[PDB]
């Protein structure tokens, strides 16, 4: 229901991952990867999905722009119908 990300502890995308996979209740065996963020977000989370990122643009330095991509996939399922709300603080 409510996922929260410090951005400021972030220090690479796979922490971002790992985050995800513990905030999210992810499976067990999650890929840790683009791909498997998408299949996560179509066939194992329930929603409504509420995904608070707080420290964006410093996590954002943190990994080379990569929570950039790990952003558009939540907005990717969003755009598809998936009801998600994230809060960029």
């Amino acid at each position: 229901k409510k996922a929260v990300i410090n951005g400021e502890q972030i220090r690479s995308i796979s922490d971002l991952h790992q985050t995800l996979k513990k905030e999210l209740a992810l499976a067990e065996y999650y890929g840790e990867n683009l791909d498997a963020l998408w299949d996560a977000l179509t066939g194992w989370v329930e929603y409504p999905l509420v995904l608070e990122w707080r420290q964006f643009e410093q996590s954002k330095q943190l990994t080379e722009n990569g929570a950039e991509s790990v952003l558009q996939v939540f907005r990717e399922a969003k755009a598809e119908g998936a009801d998600i709300t994230i809060i960029l603080s």
